[PDB]
């Protein structure tokens, strides 16, 4: 009857249907989620977007509580836990210590390090002979240092392994079923209920030690408090970091004539990099919104209770906002992209990404004809991620 969410293109090639729904008149078009049965609106358009994500009357927090209208199998949440995300760090008068986390003072502080690690990998790389693996050999060690240094503290090898299972098996839309779902939430939360303060205590100046260390007015940061934030932290950081350097990675391979540029001229790797946050597609599903009160968009009612949902990749393609969207054109001048988001609930890990992108830009441009050993059609993809990410990527030079 109606199209079903969402919409199973866990390769890099998007779905069809968000070129059709964007080709619609409509600022909105009704979907129904397959995991739940809930109707949802889906937004696909640039012009769409950038007012529904403006509007403080469409709420993220609404949208997150248990019996809102979703996209998701299950709920983001170990069982009795809060899972308000950020709201609960803002809550207890953490705005100045997120600052000092992940800021332009916090760039500052790891940016040395990220792009001498960056270069290292790649320098390991140019040292074999034949295929190696740019996902496990090179996007792997750099998101976790990312991770480790700046948000969770030292990590042990199998600590990682085990923080990047549980969210490669909760952020999911299917392929899993859902008490294993339900239970790598839980995996994560006790992980964080036992090992959160030491974490915390270990040496560095990562988010997590900032939160523990910080004084609450009128207050000591829970065990229970700091776990949630820890959960976050690798719900937010971990799985988004490592599948987009994977697909920029792609992106960047397949377009050797782009690639050359950014070494003939390094002044337009910055530039490069946001044109990465706008070509390569992340997230299988939709950033979501509720109506708090009655609405209207572009003649379209959204009801109190109504969900709006707004697909990123959809709008970073939009013809209307981009010319050419599905070339990569660093050289392009347009919008901004919304590859992190628009409005009060942008990205604010966005300055640590950027840096670690730009970082993997410059450690491709100055070793030139890497590439793919296999074609993209063979590359093999995670099917039912929420976060794409291929299984593996085999090249060479
Ligand atoms: C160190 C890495 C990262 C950290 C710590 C981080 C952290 C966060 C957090 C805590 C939020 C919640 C904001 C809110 O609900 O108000 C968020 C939102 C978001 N992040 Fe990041 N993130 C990281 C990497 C990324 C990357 C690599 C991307 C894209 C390539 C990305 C795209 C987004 C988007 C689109 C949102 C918007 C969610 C919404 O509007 O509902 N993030 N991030
Ligand atoms: O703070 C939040 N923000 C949004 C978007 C988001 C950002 N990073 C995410 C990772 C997975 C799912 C959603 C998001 C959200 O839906 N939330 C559920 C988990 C974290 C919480
Ligand atoms: O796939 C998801 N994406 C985020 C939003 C988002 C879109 N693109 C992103 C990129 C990074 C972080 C979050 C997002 C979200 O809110 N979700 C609810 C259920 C699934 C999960």
């Amino acid at each position: 009857a109606t199209l079903t969410y969402p919409f199973h293109d866990w390769s890099q090639e998007l779905s069809p249907r968000y070129a059709q729904l964007r080709a619609s008149d409509a600022p909105v078009c009704p979907v129904v989620s397959e995991g739940t049965g809930d109707h949802l609106w889906l937004a696909t358009r640039y012009a769409a977007a950038v007012e529904l994500l403006e509007d403080p009357r469409l709420s993220s927090e609404a949208a997150i509580a248990s019996g809102a209208p979703r996209q998701e199998p299950v709920e983001l949440r170990a069982p009795g836990t809060r899972a308000d995300g950020v709201a609960m760090l803002r809550e207890a008068g953490l705005r100045s210590v997120l600052a000092d986390g992940l800021g332009p003072r916090a760039v500052r502080r790891h940016q040395g390090w990220i792009n001498d690690l960056a270069e290292t990998l790649m320098s390991a790389l140019a040292s074999r002979e034949g295929t190696f693996d740019l996902a496990a050999d090179f996007v792997e060690p750099l998101s976790s240092a990312l991770v480790s240094r700046t948000l969770l503290g030292e990590l042990s090898a199998d600590e990682r392994d085990l923080l990047a299972h549980c969210a490669d098996t909760g952020l999911r839309f299917c392929g899993v079923t859902h008490e294993e779902q339900v239970h790598a939430f839980t995996q994560m939360h006790e992980f964080f209920l036992e090992h959160a303060r030491r974490l915390a205590g270990t040496p560095g100046e990562h988010l997590l030690k900032l939160i523990a260390e910080a004084p609450v007015d009128h207050g000591p940061l829970s065990d229970e408090a700091l776990a949630e934030a820890g959960s976050l932290l690798v719900v937010a950081g971990f799985p988004t970091s490592s599948g987009f350097l994977c697909g920029a990675l792609l992106t960047l391979l397949r377009h050797p004539d782009a690639v050359q540029e950014l070494h003939a001229h390094p002044e337009r790797v910055p530039s490069a990099v946001e044109e990465l946050l706008r070509y390569t597609p992340l997230s299988t599903g939709s950033v979501k919104r509720m109506a708090t009160e009655d609405l209207e968009i572009d003649g379209v009612r959204i009801k109190v209770g109504e969900v709006v949902m707004v697909s990123l990749e959809a709008v970073n393609h939009d013809p209307d906002a981009f010319e050419d969207p599905d070339v990569f054109r660093p050289g392009r001048e347009g919008p901004m992209h919304f590859g992190f988001g628009r409005g009060r609930h942008f990205c604010p890990g966005n300055r640590l990404a950027r840096c670690v992108i730009e970082a993997t830009v410059r450690a491709v441009a100055r070793r030139p004809g890497l590439r793919l050993a296999v074609a993209p059609e063979e590359i093999s993809w995670h099917e039912g991620l929420f976060f794409r990410r291929p299984r593996a990527i085999p090249a060479t030079w």
